[PDB]
């Protein structure tokens, strides 16, 4: 099932009201602790009027609420499950304010809930905007509202969580569609459970950022359970998805038409492996063990424009194995790939020793020198993170992690590697004195301004248990060589879990669980407001508008010139996100050295190399001398 983030409140005194009831089921058979009775719109004699439907409670004392629950009819009857709805809290009964959550729920008679952030209230008010199949009625067995132990308001200039997205699956992997904006999202073939699959199925859901719309679609046509893979943006624009639960299968995901298409399959079944897109656009895998056998790995190529994977038998998977205690079926997980110059691509861990890949001939691996600084030689770090957060000055940041998969302590450890020509072994030195909280299972994204968004985990990794979770998020700083923390959340975003970077600069975080009849499932994201869009009073800042580019798709090398509605004083390029499992291959970031042109008018190169400006879609952002920066201006790259 699921579970709410509070305590269930006391029922007894409410008052409650709706917006229609039928003799029998009234409103507060909804809260009567009878399982068995329900309340239900009108029907039958009273006309069958369609929604939204709406329920109303009035606590008749201030709660620090933070969900609610509904449990629908328990008689078989299918016909009244809410699917569209929205969350709203008020402290006077009529003024409601934005809804603190909205979004879909699944259609069955599973019992469905709403979580997010405390806020103080009285009056609670859920809409039921659809019936989950389309039908004119809504009904509830037993709605619940749940309170926090207490409540603390935000930190000014820390940022803002909220609100909540209600998703009808958990999304373990997601990926920005870069053509639309839109957040798409997959769980398995099961909407919350990958275990004993059959395989050939994938459920997804997608969240359009600028209508609040949650969807979904059941993806048959690439025969295709997606559980566990690995993903990269390729250079002809297309999402490539590999193994998992079907180990061998790799599934191409097109922006511009929202569909998804067959690809080849791979010489070499696999899951839970880290695949990278290169500096011609292709794509590069090694490892893992999680599915298709457990046995030594080693690298692959796929061509878009040839449609085939390639082995590369000769880009050894042994130097990048962690020395993990459960053996290859963890080590060779979750690599730290970053594609790079020439073909190459650089592994950056989690193992202590990292690694050049090469992708001429049958492949090739060289020693790139051990993680380490002058605290010592960097332990294992699996489920740690890595963001490529200055791609023209080689930067990557790792942190966190564990010495294995599993039942193991987390970290505070952080490094910065500076990478340079491909076989030769980059520096790197410990980032400020690491992180605040040790963490695994943490998702991350770099930030227009060069800064690095770090949220969730917990401090021992114990997949599927909610257990030492990490409520506070950090912020790395590149320029000041600190962490900061941020305001914390209250969902426990562990195993499971991901981050993205929206392009409307906004971090959209969610999943964890995946685990069927598991209580840690969690059907939903929150959106995390960056310090960086508010002012000093803690309202929406101004943002800077781009009125005008010279051109939306560019070639390495290449000048673009824009005009903005205001002075801007920094602006980057950031690639466009796909992440699982702790990781996000295709994120980077380029900081764009700018031409005053004057009256308003600059322009930028995207920089020669590819192995720096990786093919794909990227993220224009401008900065005003505030720090505010406008919503993304999506530019095609082309090798
Ligand atoms: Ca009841
Ligand atoms: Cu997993």
């Amino acid at each position: 099932a699921s579970a709410p983030i509070g305590s269930a409140i006391p029922r007894n005194n409410w008052a409650v009201t709706c917006d229609s009831a039928q003799s029998g089921n009234e409103c507060n058979k909804a809260i009567d602790g009878n399982k068995d009775t329900f309340w239900h719109t009108f029907y039958g004699a009273n006309g069958d009027p369609k929604p939204p439907h709406t329920y109303t409670i009035d606590m008749k004392t201030t709660q620090n609420v933070n969900g609610l629950s509904v449990l629908p009819r328990q008689d078989g009857n299918q016909n009244g499950w809410i699917g569209r709805h929205e969350v709203y809290l008020s402290s006077d009964g009529t003024n409601w304010g934005s809804p603190v959550a909205s979004g879909s729920w699944f259609a069955d008679s599973t019992t469905k809930y709403s979580n997010f952030e405390t806020r103080p209230a009285r009056y609670v008010r859920l809409v039921a905007i659809t019936e989950a199949n389309g039908q004119p009625w809504t009904s509830i067995a037993e709605i619940n509202v749940f309170q926090a132990s207490s409540y603390t308001a935000p930190q000014p200039g820390l940022g803002r969580w909220g609100p909540t997205i209600d998703l009808p699956i958990v999304p373990a992997a997601a990926a920005i569609e870069p053509t639309s904006g839109r957040v798409l999202m997959w769980s398995s073939y099961r909407n919350d459970a990958f275990e004993g699959s059959p395989g050939g199925i994938t459920l997804t859901s997608s969240w359009d950022p600028s209508t609040g719309i949650v969807s979904d679609r059941t993806v048959t046509v690439t025969k295709h359970d997606m559980f566990c893979p690995g993903i990269s943006m390729d250079g002809n624009g297309q999402i490539v998805v590999t193994g998992g639960n079907d180990a061998k299968k790799t599934s191409l995901y097109d922006s511009s038409s929202d569909s998804w298409i067959p690809g080849p399959d791979m010489q070499v079944a696999r899951g839970y492996q880290s695949s990278a897109t290169m500096s011609d656009g292709r794509v590069f895998t090694i490892g893992g063990s999680w599915s298709g056998g457990v046995f030594e790995k080693n690298g692959e190529v796929y061509s878009p424009s040839s449609k085939t994977w390639t082995s590369l038998p000769n880009a050894k998977v042994n130097p990048m194995l962690t020395a993990d205690k459960q053996g290859l079926y963890r080590s060779d997980n979750h690599a730290w790939l970053f594609g790079w110059k020439k073909g190459s691509v650089f592994q950056a861990g989690p193992s202590t020793a990292m690694n050049w890949y090469y992708t001429s001939g049958s492949g090739d691996v060289k020693s790139a020198g051990k993680r380490q600084s002058n605290r010592g030689v960097a332990p294992d770090a699996m489920c740690g993170n890595a963001v490529m957060y200055d791609a023209v000055k080689g930067k990557i940041l790792t942190f966190g992690g564990s010495p294995d998969y599993q039942d193991s302590d987390a970290t505070t450890n952080a490094h910065i590697i500076t990478l340079g020509e491909p076989g030769t072994s980059p520096n790197t030195v410990f980032a400020s004195n690491g992180l605040y909280f040790a963490r695994t299972f943490h998702t991350s994204v770099v930030l227009p301004d060069g800064s690095t968004f770090i949220t969730g985990g917990q401090r021992r990794g114990i997949p599927f248990e909610d257990s030492t979770p990490v409520f506070t998020p950090e912020i790395y700083v590149p320029e000041q060589d600190t962490f900061y923390k941020q305001n914390p959340n209250s969902i426990v975003r562990a195993y499971h879990s991901i981050s993205l970077l929206l392009p409307d600069g906004r971090v959209f975080n969610g999943g964890g669980g995946l685990c069927g009849d598991c209580t840690t499932n969690h059907f939903d994201a929150q959106i995390f407001t960056p310090n960086y869009l508010y002012d000093s009073n803690g309202n929406l800042a101004t943002r800077p508008k781009i009125t005008r580019t010279s051109t939306q798709s560019v070639k390495v090398g290449g000048r673009i010139t824009i005009s903005t509605d205001s002075s801007i004083s920094k602006a980057s390029l950031i690639r466009y996100g796909t992440a699982t499992h702790t990781v996000n291959t295709d994120q980077r970031r380029i900081p764009l050295t700018l031409t005053n042109n004057g009256g308003n008018s600059y322009s930028f190169q995207v920089p020669s190399d590819s192995g720096v400006a990786l093919p794909g879609y990227w993220m224009l952002f401008v900065m005003n001398s505030a720090g505010v920066p406008s919503v993304a201006s999506t530019i095609r790259v082309t090798q």
